[PDB]
């Protein structure tokens, strides 16, 4: 077991491994950036706020750490390490992930620097890569937005999640849908997409009523065949209430983009989430082809989620994610 170190920073107290040197703070669970001593790379490391707190605080701990233990895919977040100051499940009360310290997010580059249509290619290859993964694992990451895209010096990308969200939200969940599919994800990027080409935020609304209004004048109201598998009355009425602004059209919005763009563009902002375009279909798309190759878009070994659909005590929880801590095994 190794020797820890105590460190009081920004009035929150870091319990670490002599391994990680150098904790400096990035974010407030809280982050910190340190030197794996071990490897010489900056590691990112995140200490869980307060895990076990209530019983669904500690679902959430053991949820997010079977995610990260899950995840092994060149575009999404993975599990470095992951350690405890706790000798026992008596003392179990803290947690710590570790994880590669990615360059800084899709928001930080396109700030200061100006994409070519070759970076978008690249970009949006990227997530939709690892959105294929991710879905194949029946995971919905359901919060993709630029401030998730951690982007390196080479311009290759990551997905993660930190835990404005609304501008990349797909709208059925802004009507509150209950039911949610992966497709969810591809409206987002769809967003992300957008903004890339036009350097605009595409949705920009005060609130979620005004975005739902901008959402629906550009794709147009619902036809027929969608306003048949709405079962509510007052939900039918209310979307056709939101789709009063003039209409505006698509490829109009998008006028100096590569032509193959604005066609994924419109396969990916579809308004019924059943004929939205997938992750896997859409990396087949010719907008593509520099860098498509089904030999290398991966999907994930089964994720036994069944505890998803649980309700245990609080120690229980405790006990699971204090097992799944122990039984970790780095990748070498
Ligand atoms: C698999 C998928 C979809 C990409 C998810 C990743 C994460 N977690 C993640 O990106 N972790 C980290 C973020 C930033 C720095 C870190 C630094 C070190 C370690 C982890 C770090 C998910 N969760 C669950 C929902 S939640 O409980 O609201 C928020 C977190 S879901
Ligand atoms: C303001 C815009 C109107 C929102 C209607 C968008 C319809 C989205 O698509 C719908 O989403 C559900 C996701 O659970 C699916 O189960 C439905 O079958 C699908 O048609």
């Amino acid at each position: 077991r190794p020797t820890f170190y105590r460190q009081e920073l920004n009035k929150t107290i870091w319990e670490v491994p002599e391994r990680y040197q150098n904790l400096s703070p990035v974010g407030s669970g809280s982050v910190c950036a340190a030197f794996d001593t071990k490897t010489g790379h900056r590691v990112a490391v995140k200490k869980l706020s307060r895990p076990f707190q209530s019983i669904i605080h500690a679902k959430r701990t053991y949820r997010e750490l079977r995610l990260l233990k899950h995840m092994k895919h060149e575009n999404v977040i993975g599990l470095l390490d992951v350690f405890t100051p706790a000798r026992s499940l008596e003392e179990f009360n803290d947690v710590y992930l570790v994880t590669h310290l990615m360059g800084a997010d899709l928001n930080n580059i396109v700030k200061c620097q100006k994409l070519t249509d070759d970076h978008v290619q690249f970009l949006i290859y990227q997530i939709l890569r690892g959105l294929k993964y991710i879905h194949s694992a029946d995971i919905i990451h359901r919060d993709l937005k630029p401030s998730n895209l951690a982007v390196n010096e080479d311009c290759e990308l990551k997905i993660l999640d930190f835990g404005a969200t609304r501008w990349y939200r797909a709208p059925e969940i802004m009507l509150n849908w209950m039911h949610y599919n992966q497709t969810v994800d591809i409206w987002s990027v769809g967003c992300i997409m957008a903004e890339l080409l036009t350097g605009r935020t595409l949705f920009p609304g005060t609130d979620h009523i005004d975005q739902l209004k901008l959402i629906l004048r550009l794709v147009g109201t619902p036809g027929a065949e969608l306003l048949k598998k709405i079962s509510s009355e007052s939900a039918r009425n209310y979307i056709q209430s939101l789709a009063q602004m003039p209409k505006m059209n698509f490829a109009n919005v998008f006028i100096g983009a590569n032509p193959l763009a604005v066609d994924l563009l419109e396969k990916m902002l579809v308004l019924d989430s059943d004929k939205r375009i997938t992750a896997a279909q859409a990396l087949a798309h010719a907008y593509f082809a520099q860098y498509h190759d089904p030999d290398d878009e991966p999907v994930a070994d089964p994720y036994d989620q069944s505890f998803e659909s649980r309700d245990l005590l609080i120690d229980e929880w405790k006990s699971l994610t204090y097992d799944e801590v122990i039984s970790f095994v780095p990748p070498p």
